[PDB]
């Protein structure tokens, strides 16, 4: 994992580790760059499951302490462990007991998958899947003593941007 | 359906005809007993899973006006449609916008499942699990407007039996 | 399947059994409305699958001595052998060695999926899926010696409500 | 079920409801006739999963009191309800500690399954096939306290026959 | 794998590598070390499958040369080749006709599965699993000619414990 | 992947690591030896999956550029990413828009797959499997705008080879 690119023309055009595929049993992994491989880092108490494909942009670094992570919604659910070349929708801010956290949201590049190019930004993403993705965050992790998440509402392509800019600079020092 | 008995030995030893499998997409189906055939009711909002089988016991009628309803915990999810002979652990009792709701909890006969033979009251069952389907049922129609749904707290066999008792009585008017 | 309603206000607001579930394994089942089972009919030689679920609309009589069959497109695939109340977005016009061919597209009713309640009619039905839809319909045949499908094209609502009231009216005699 | 022709044309042209589909995890399902439905009959002690598809020819009645029963091969496994046009390859004959027992081994007609059209007989059936299923009858109710089954050894299609022929005859009285 | 930590804290706190996923088509996988791969193996003839999760201790060299291995209770099957922190419940002694065999029973940190935390010793596994697990290792080999298994019984967290103690130095040299 | 033995003893014992298991969603993954991860390559706009698993020779470079790919028949889909050893039964000749493309068909060791091991060339591949083959390749890119597949026929273990031993020879320059 800590020797592939984070993109190809940062930050538009960026690379996604998946960790989690959308729809997949309600265990969470976790990518140890370490080591090449997926953790498993916890059965969610709710066993509810990540509506949409869920990773990481490598070798980034967010103000959380860990890479920038991404949403990345597909027809069909992505391999666990595969990379994928995606582009940014927006973003989904929310706080969480231990400080900010924010999950870009993307698609492939179009030429990967044609089935999403007419997402342009987060206001394309169909409400109910918009509605979906607030609902998971605001209470998957319910089942967690001590854990909450507040979602605090959705930004576009450029706040999006930044995120991937800055987790970038940060992860060089 | 409306043929398949309500249980050799009522209220302690029913039948329980599968809707909605254990972990199954999140399709909620209907029996049509007038049919004979599963409907589909509901595309559910927040994409949640049942965490265990749900059905109904066969010629009953609660006060909602809909039969007995039950999940039946199992270790593979069974086959929406099929009937299952069980016994009760006891009940949910909730509270949504409608009025009183109840639902009981199941396992099937120890001669079907000698996996749930162990299990003879609600609190056999892991504590994980009934969380679980308190949060389920507090969060699963959180995105259908208008609707909501209150967990109570447990009861006993007494308590689901007496439910059993009296939605046979009045199916029978 | 043969006392299922065609429909609770036809032809707008009518009913489908579903025979095959979208990307399914490549069997094709027929509703055997005589038994009230479905009937394994053939293994596809191309071993195809559905892109999207397909079934028919009980009590209704097409020219070709068949019910009006009618592609669903759903979230996720449903169960062989429900039934959904859908709403028809237009049809694929198809001639094969037999003759004409329609298969209607249809949606479920509003309130059963509100996912699917943005799509008005047949144009808005993802370009990649039109075409996916086009291309299974002439290719899936191609392994069965004797047979041949071609694609004319699409038509809108007014044509599939026609094949909807004219298959209602035959059923009857 | 109880309303399926036995078949077209008796004794080599039958009809198999299939009640359990090769490889569908470890629960066994009994048609109940009487019903039209499926009956959740054990979870399975070894938790060993049909090697083929599992069913029964409708009105017969074998000497034990039950249905012939079948074993069906196909490239897919077919769906729990289904009913499928079959002919005979032979059978395995197999005794338990309740009496003799035979299974019949099946494949779909041959406008059905062309794939399976190359088998002509029993013999045709790949060796590690026929050995997978005589384990799997041996070893399967392992752990259901009181019961064996010995396998005997195959028979060929005019056993199977025979057995279909009387089978058919008993259901009549 | 072959820089994965044995443990946070031998032998107590020991990590697993997942080959084989509970309930996974039977095809045996081995990973290799030397390549970071897992490797197809066999596939096995009597196509049982294994009840639970099975993986190895990495850096661990048991006296037949291959890495102690892992049976992982989990409530979800896990991803192939994913690494799980695992506590010892014993191990299960066998003979093969190879020498010694032994398997430790294992499940997650209680962080990672709460599921589990109720589960202190190999006596806390239900009776139907471990019957399950013996049979399993009994017969799944049956049709691998020249081999064989034989089960000598259970063992606890001390003998577990041991095991990992000496796999872990043997692997040093 | 660039460090995994193109075989053990070539060009008739040789590894394939495995890309697309047969029949899983549609989508490609190419497998990036720099990276050691599979790739997310193309969402098929025909939605066509591969009926047998694909994947390639590793240090391996065919004439186009690519390692030398190969399908690779099995009785149950194997593991994206894992490796077999394998044995060839012949090719599939074909040309696109870019140039010649050839397709070796393998299967698993006997071994490894003792199933397989009545395949001895590539016409014991049954007819409907191959007729099913060719079609896939014919049609699989029907959708990708300004892509052509046309399929030439098969050649048997001789040819194979060739491409194998060049393969191996133009990779080490
Ligand atoms: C949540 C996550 C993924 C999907 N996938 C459906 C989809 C995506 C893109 C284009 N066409 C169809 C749906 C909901
Ligand atoms: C929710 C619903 C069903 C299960 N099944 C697991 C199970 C049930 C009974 C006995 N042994 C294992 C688990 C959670
Ligand atoms: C719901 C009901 C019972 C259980 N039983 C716990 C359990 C542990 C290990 C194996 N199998 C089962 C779990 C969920
Ligand atoms: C073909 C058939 C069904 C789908 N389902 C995806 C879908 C449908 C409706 C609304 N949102 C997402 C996609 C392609
Ligand atoms: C068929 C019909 C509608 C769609 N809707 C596109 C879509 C994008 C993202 C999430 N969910 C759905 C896709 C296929
Ligand atoms: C056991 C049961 C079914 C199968 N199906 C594979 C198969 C059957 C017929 C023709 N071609 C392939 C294999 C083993
Ligand atoms: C049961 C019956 C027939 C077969 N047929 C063998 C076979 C080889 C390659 C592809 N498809 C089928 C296998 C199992
Ligand atoms: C065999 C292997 C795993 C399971 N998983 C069921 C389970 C495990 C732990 C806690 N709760 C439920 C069951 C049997
Ligand atoms: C296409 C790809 C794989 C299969 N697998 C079935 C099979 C293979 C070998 C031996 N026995 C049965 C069938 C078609």
């Amino acid at each position: 994992f800590s020797n592939v690119p984070a993109g190809k023309d940062l930050p538009q055009d960026f690379n996604v580790i998946i960790e989690i595929p959308a729809q997949s049993e309600p265990v969470k992994y976790e990518a140890d760059k370490a080591l090449g491989l997926l953790v498993v880092d916890r059965f969610i108490g709710t066993g509810m499951r990540y509506p949409v494909n869920y990773g990481f942009i490598p070798q980034t670094l967010s103000g959380d302490g860990d890479p920038v992570d991404v949403l990345v919604i597909t027809p069909f659910p992505l391999l666990a462990g595969s990379v994928v070349r995606a582009r940014a929708l927006g973003m989904l801010k929310m706080t969480d007991e231990s400080g900010v956290d924010a999950k870009l949201v993307a698609v492939p590049h179009d030429k990967v998958c044609p089935m999403t190019a007419n997402l342009k930004s987060i206001d394309d993403v169909p409400a109910y899947l918009k509605d979906q993705i607030k609902h998971f965050f605001e209470q998957y992790k319910a089942l967690e003593k001590g854990k909450w998440v507040k979602v605090e509402g959705w930004d576009g392509i450029d706040a999006a941007h930044k995120e991937i800019t800055d987790g970038v600079a940060n992860f060089k020092k």
